[PDB]
C-alpha cells in the first residue's frame, strides 16, 4: 500500500494532503489543485502550462522543435471526471509499480532522495534552495512551504512528450552536481505508445502498426528513473550524446542520443557508453559527494526553523550513505558510493522493470514509435495491479495477449499512426 488514501479529485481540500499550492518559481499561476499520495510525492492532476514560460498554451504551433511523433488535444485533462480519472491512474501505477521488488526500491530510494541544502552563500550554515519548495494554501487562507521531491502533472501541449523537469538554479547545476532538485514529471496514464514484437520491424520506420501496447507502468517507472537521477545529481549532461552507428535509418539521419538516455533504458543499450567513460562518470559524481560531505562538515548551524541541524545531517547521511565516524565528520567511502551509484544507474533500468512485470517491451531505446493509443487503466476489468493488461484466468493472461492491441480490442482505441512519416 504505497498509497494510503484512495483520492477524489471532489474531495475537500483540508491544507494537508488535499490543497490548493503554487509552484514558487512559476512566478505567475493560479492555485492548482494538488494531492499528495505519498510523503515528499505530490500529483497535480491539470495540464503543465506553468512550469515554463514558452508553453503557456496547449495549441499546437509552435517552431521551437518539431517531432516525428506528437499528438494534440486541447481540451484533454479539463473535466473534473478526466482528472479523477488521472488521479486514479497514477495511483494504480504508483502501486502497480510497489507491487515489484525492483520499484519499491526505486520509489524508496526517490522520497529519501532529499534535494540538498546547500544554498547557503555562508558555509557555515545550512539552508534550503526555494526550487525544492511549493507554496500550500493553508485553512486560514494563507500559504505554507512545504519540501518535497517528486511531482507527477499532466502533459503540455503535445500530450505524449513525457519529460521530467526541474527547475534550474543561478550558478549551481542542481541535476548534475550531486545537490538533487524537485522533479516534475509530465504524464498521462491515459496514453500509451504502440511497438513491433520483430527487433527488424520496430527498428525500421516504415514497417509496423503498431501491434503491441507499452504498459504505462513501464513507462512511468521509465520517468521516475530519470527523477531517481537528477534526485540525487548523477544525471549525464544532455550534450553528452552517442551517435548510432548500427541503425541504418538512424545513421542516415543523424539523430543521436544522449547517454541519460541510453542509462536509464538499460540492457543492451547501456553497452553504448564506454568502460573508459562509465568510469569517467563514476568518479566524476564520486567528487561531487566529497564537496556535500565537505559542505555538510562546515555547517555548523542551520537556517530556519524547520529541522534541526543534526536531523538534517542524517537525512543528508541517509541519501548518500554518508561514512559517519566517531569524531562526527562525513566522509565518503568509495565502496559504499559505488553501490549506490551502480543502483541508480545499473539495478533501476526499463530493461529491468520489464522482467518485473513480465510484460512484453521495446527492446531497445533506439526504434520507431509505430503508434499511439487510448487507454483507460481505472477500470479493473480493463488493468490491475498485479497483472496490466495480461489479466489473469483469462485469454488475455498468455502471450501478453492483453497488450496485443489486435486480440484485445476494447482496452485500445488507435489515435494516430507514425509509420511512414
Ligand atoms: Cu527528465
Ligand atoms: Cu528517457
Amino acid at each position: 500500500q504505497f498509497v494510503n488514501k484512495q483520492f477524489n479529485y471532489k474531495d475537500p481540500v483540508n491544507g494537508v494532503d488535499i490543497a490548493y499550492i503554487k509552484i514558487p518559481n512559476v512566478g505567475q499561476m493560479q492555485p492548482v489543485k494538488a494531492f499528495k499520495i505519498h510523503n515528499k510525492i505530490w500529483v497535480i492532476p491539470e495540464r503543465d502550462t506553468f512550469t515554463n514560460p514558452e508553453e503557456g498554451d496547449l495549441n499546437p504551433p509552435p517552431e521551437a522543435k518539431q517531432v516525428p511523433v506528437s499528438y494534440y488535444d486541447s481540451t484533454y485533462l479539463s473535466t473534473d471526471n478526466e482528472k479523477d480519472n488521472y488521479l486514479k491512474g497514477v495511483t494504480k501505477l504508483f502501486e502497480r509499480i510497489y507491487s515489484t521488488d525492483l520499484g519499491r526500491m526505486l520509489l524508496t530510494s526517490i522520497v529519501r532522495g532529499i534535494p540538498f541544502w546547500g544554498g547557503s552563500t555562508i558555509d557555515t550554515e545550512l539552508k534550503v534552495i526555494d526550487t525544492n519548495c511549493i507554496n500550500v494554501i493553508q485553512p486560514d487562507g494563507s500559504y505554507r512551504s512545504e519540501e518535497l521531491n517528486l511531482v507527477i502533472i499532466g502533459p503540455s501541449a503535445d500530450i505524449i512528450q513525457f519529460e521530467c523537469k526541474s527547475f534550474g538554479h543561478e550558478v549551481l547545476n542542481l541535476t548534475r552536481n550531486g545537490y538533487g532538485s524537485t522533479q516534475y514529471i509530465r504524464f498521462s496514464p491515459d496514453f500509451t505508445f504502440g511497438f513491433e514484437e520483430s527487433l527488424e520491424v520496430d527498428t525500421n520506420p516504415l514497417l509496423g502498426a503498431g501491434k503491441f501496447a507499452t504498459d504505462p507502468a513501464v513507462t512511468l517507472a521509465h520517468e521516475l528513473i530519470h527523477a531517481g537521477h537528477r534526485l540525487y545529481g548523477i544525471a549525464i549532461n544532455p550534450n553528452r550524446v552517442f551517435k548510432v552507428n548500427t541503425n541504418a535509418y538512424y545513421e542516415m539521419s543523424g539523430l543521436e542520443v544522449s547517454f541519460e538516455e541510453l542509462r536509464t533504458f538499460g540492457g543492451h543499450d547501456a553497452k553504448f557508453i564506454d568502460s573508459l567513460q562509465e568510469n569517467e562518470f563514476r568518479l566524476y559524481y564520486y567528487n561531487k559527494f566529497k564537496d556535500i560531505a565537505s559542505t555538510l562538515n562546515k555547517a555548523k548551524s542551520i537556517v530556519g526553523t524547520t529541522a534541526s541541524l543534526q536531523y538534517m545531517k542524517n537525512v543528508f547521511k541517509e541519501k548518500y550513505l554518508l561514512s559517519e565516524d566517531t569524531s562526527g565528520k562525513f566522509s565518503v567511502d568509495k565502496l559504499k558510493f559505488d553501490k549506490l551509484y551502480k543502483m541508480l544507474t545499473e539495478i533501476y533500468t526499463e530493461d529491468n522493470f520489464v522482467k518485473f512485470f513480465k510484460v512484453l517491451n521495446r527492446k531497445t531505446y533506439l526504434n520507431f514509435d509505430k503508434a499511439v493509443f487510448k487507454i483507460n487503466i481505472v477500470p479493473k476489468v480493463n488493468y490491475t495491479i498485479y497483472d496490466g493488461f495480461n489479466l489473469r484466468n483469462t485469454n488475455l493472461a498468455a502471450n501478453f495477449n492483453g497488450q496485443n492491441t489486435e486480440i484485445n480490442n476494447m482496452n485500445f482505441t488507435k489515435l494516430k499512426n507514425f509509420t511512414g512519416l
